[PDB]
């Protein structure tokens, strides 16, 4: 079986590169046939995803949650051992869950997946098994060139960031809150009901977990990094959460404007935050979801979101070491 | 090529009036021709013999079905379309086979009908066994009129009460989900949204009084509804509420399982007597240990299954039906 370079109208291009590259069948398709030929085409798809750094895999025999899990277990990667400090996770079979988001009236912001993790994912997966009935896309922008832009737009701005980084502060309930857009709460972050097991775990993470008088948790982290660096592509990424906290870190126990400052504490420019959720929008490729799907993307090179939508829906994810 | 399913002998099973609970069946040991066994030739058998297995399960309220080919979610998603059974209307794995979000390992689920609480609940109920349990985490299951013949024998006078008023059941709902907590979900999640008069308009279709506490949570009465249930296909009456299940297992921060569940008038329930209650089901119960590959149907109007306490690895499917 062939695996094709197809074109699709959403893609951008960059120094001759698709983004996102999008591969599709050209003996009748099977999940069997697929998976062998992901095997048989590891190098290839290595240099691909190294290439474009997002890989959609449209057209292939992708048909449940099973299916997905093939899909997965045939690159071989390693999968990520689950910790904390994510959301209330549910497995659906082998390496693939469901996680609980936001309601879909909601818009997910921009976000490296588990970027205040200390082991975040280096790659993750996303398949759709039920395509919304309106809108619920996986807009997703290429690191490196919101950084391109950032300096290039704000020199001063980028240049304050690596040197005093970015401090974060988040409120947690005892209870997740489902109607909120970061409604875990402490004990499902840190997978425990035992303020010492918690306040430990959360030290481990490096975090500052100081309780709140209405059972909950007010967590501080940093001063940590805006900016890194992708060793197999020698470049930087805005690898922050920035923008995500600045603009949706809100709810009755959050105040947006002051979830997420510089590292020294100096409160951040909102006409510049404003100005690169701009440039993440703009070079953002938002694909309409087609049952099937399956979404391939390096955590060093791509941020993700989740757009409004109209039930039903049903994503399913995987995340690699 | 043809398949025969033989009524095998297990060490748990019981019998009640010369008829085994549950019923097993497996493939021969030596027929003729030997058959080469495979999930396809499983299926195509279910559905050759079709009238024997509604035969059986009328019987015995429950089958096991052990040393068949099924060795993976697809394959009991197969075995359930073979049967034919409509699928109950509604984390799905494939098809119709799902995966529950179950209690911890440690603990012990309580002995229940499935969706017992829901109008249209389940007639029947399919489990399978993909990775058997390093240790423990049996599904043991008890017949539910026995329960009755029991409980009636024992304490006449509290059956005829429960016939009378019937049960009632309270739960008390933060506005949150509580992770840590067997009946956590809050009002928001349960009535899903957090428009406090959609949710107890929803509460109302779904026959349950919603009152507002003032934390900001909730407080659900259901009730009076009946404890008792005819089981019309083999005329006789069942133990068809949660009553123990509530009453022992209901347990968190907001909620004591003591009020969780009393008489439909609001009248507290014996404690000895529901204690006495408990004693009845483990003694009439089946525990077998389950094994890959296994397959249980159960007849969700004859039977209440739960859960016993495991070490990890362990991973059991299941599957429900109108
Ligand atoms: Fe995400
Ligand atoms: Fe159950």
């Amino acid at each position: 079986l062939l695996l094709v370079e197809t074109p699709i109208p959403q893609q951008k291009h960059y120094e001759s590169k698709p983004f996102p590259a999008v591969i599709s069948p050209p003996p009748a398709l099977s999940l069997p046939l697929f998976t062998q030929t992901i095997k048989t085409q590891k190098h290839y798809l290595d240099s691909l995803l190294h290439e474009s750094g997002a890989v959609l895999f449209r057209g292939f025999p992708v048909n449940s949650a099973d299916d997905f899990n093939d899909v997965v277990e045939a690159f071989g990667f390693d999968e990520l051992p689950y910790v904390g400090g994510a959301a209330p996770r549910t497995s659906v079979v082998g390496r693939v869950f469901t996680a609980n988001e936001s309601p879909p009236d909601q818009k997910i912001p921009f976000h490296h997946e588990m970027a205040q993790v200390r082991e975040f994912p280096s790659k993750l997966f996303f398949y759709c098994e039920i395509e919304p009935k309106c809108g619920g896309e996986t807009p997703i922008v290429l690191s490196h060139v919101v950084y391109e832009r950032m300096k290039d737009k704000h020199p001063e701005f980028v240049q304050r960031l690596e040197e005093h980084g970015l401090l974060y502060v988040r409120v947690l309930g005892e209870d997740d809150d489902p109607s909120s857009p970061i409604g875990r709460g402490w004990k499902s972050t840190f997978l425990t009901h035992d303020k010492n097991l918690a306040e430990q775990r959360a030290v481990d993470l490096g975090m500052k977990l100081e309780w709140t008088e209405d059972g909950g948790a007010k967590t501080v982290m940093g001063p940590i990094p805006a900016i890194k660096y992708d060793e197999s592509r020698n470049r930087k990424v805005w690898f922050n959460s920035m923008v995500a906290a600045y603009t949706g870190w809100e709810d009755k126990r959050n105040d947006p404007r002051k979830a997420v400052t510089f590292g020294d504490g100096k409160p951040l420019p909102a006409d510049i935050v404003h100005d690169c959720l701009r440039i993440l929008e703009e070079e953002c490729v938002a694909v309409p979801w087609q049952r099937g799907d399956v979404l391939l993307i390096d955590n060093w090179a791509v941020l993700h979101s989740r757009r409004p939508f109209d039930p039903p829906r049903r994503v399913l994810a995987s995340l690699c070491k």
